[PDB]
């Protein structure tokens, strides 16, 4: 089985639960399923414990992550009902903002509650840097609309529906500036899962749709900027548990499911590197990572177990899925970072890209003329 040379790829939505939720994932163990997934550079949520909302708690996070991460990283900043026009001095060393916009109780959220909130942050927020936003069904053309309002561009996360994702095609088709991410969960899962997932396994939001929303997605690839795992690790004590929380573990499953997708002929190996890779890049700004490549067996034909070797999550909603093909091989910064089975540069090898020369946004300086 002879091999493909891919670039580092880049999963830009994963929980790492650390601080405060180490018990699920950490840093280290995140970023070696990571790793073993074929993801050399991850972009981590703030819905920590403590929340990523202010200075203190980023510099806390981003020093765990700088010990603990094992691949290259960025941090995401969270919008609170409290921080709007407070996170400019720290807000460049951020991957983004990420406004979580769930119509339930929840303190992922972190207060956010009113329209209001969201226009004050796009209008605090700056302009240059990205803002990414959990919108669902309806809440994606508000934000959209919140967008347009104060002029600037967001990307949509987990795009899981035929109306969603029919609706960012005509923002497009008029030209305004929204991109989207679609995870594998809502790709390769249906509603025909729920019964052998069960409603604790398969809670997830966005939730699982339909045959007619999958059959959505696939027919609007050309609309889909990115794919990310959005990685949710929970222990499965807590996903069958009384109040199941939402979320698949899916860094170790990403490529697999999406290489037998296009040994399957369903989407090219182009199509899969500008979702993963270049895209994800230009989107959020992210540096190169020098002397970084992934080798791919496109040919090893293997079934997915109940649980995957490094998550902490320990148990996958793919299992008994066929996949055809492998991660065999990952290097990062020029060492071997993981060999078929076996991750091996230590946690800390990791690094804050934000902190690299290239990987700073650029933006004008503040004597620019106001035009
Ligand atoms: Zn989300
Ligand atoms: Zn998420």
């Amino acid at each position: 089985a002879k091999l493909v040379r891919l670039p580092g790829l880049i999963d830009v939505h994963v929980h790492l639960r650390e601080p405060g939720g180490t018990h699920k994932e950490d840093f280290a163990s995140g970023t070696a399923a990571a790793l073993a997934g074929g993801i050399t550079m991850v972009c981590a949520m703030p819905n920590t414990r403590p929340p990523i909302i202010d200075a203190p708690a980023l510099a806390l996070a981003q020093k765990l992550a700088e010990a603990g991460a094992r691949c290259d990283f960025a941090l995401f900043l969270g919008a609170s009902s409290e921080n709007a026009g407070t996170l400019g001095t720290v807000a460049g060393s951020a991957a983004g903002l990420k406004l979580y916009l769930a119509n339930a109780t929840t303190n992922s959220s972190h207060g956010v509650t009113s329209v209001v909130q969201w226009m004050e942050h796009f209008e605090t927020w700056p302009s240059h840097l990205p803002i990414v936003a959990h919108a669902e069904e309806q809440t994606v053309a508000a934000v959209l609309m919140v967008a347009q309002l104060t002029q600037r561009s967001v990307h949509i996360c987990h795009v899981a529906r035929k109306e969603e994702i029919l609706l960012i095609k005509a923002a497009k088709a008029r030209g305004l500036p929204v991109t989207c991410e679609v995870a594998p969960h809502h790709l390769f899962l249906s509603h025909d899962d729920l019964e052998r997932l069960g409603p604790g396994k398969g809670e997830v939001r966005p939730e699982l749709g339909s045959r007619q929303d999958v059959e959505a997605l696939w027919e609007n690839m050309a609309v889909i900027d990115c794919f990310a795992s959005d990685h949710a690790p929970h222990t499965l004590e807590e996903k069958c548990g009384s109040r199941p929380p939402p979320g698949f573990p899916g860094l170790e499953t990403m490529l697999p499911l999406l290489l037998t997708a296009v040994s399957e002929g369903r989407l090219s190996l182009d199509d899969l590197l500008q979702r993963l890779h270049h895209n994800p890049r230009r989107i959020f700004h992210l540096p190169p990572q020098e002397d970084t490549y992934v080798e791919v067996d496109l040919e090893h034909e293997w079934t997915i177990p109940s649980h995957m070797p490094f998550s902490k999550a320990h148990w996958t909603p793919f299992e008994g899925q066929k996949v055809k093909g492998t991660v065999r091989r990952v290097v990062l910064r020029g060492e071997v970072a993981y060999i078929d089975g076996q991750v091996l540069v230590p946690p800390g090898y990791g690094q804050d890209v934000r902190k690299w020369p290239q990987g700073a946004v650029p933006q004008l300086p503040p004597s620019a003329p106001a035009a």
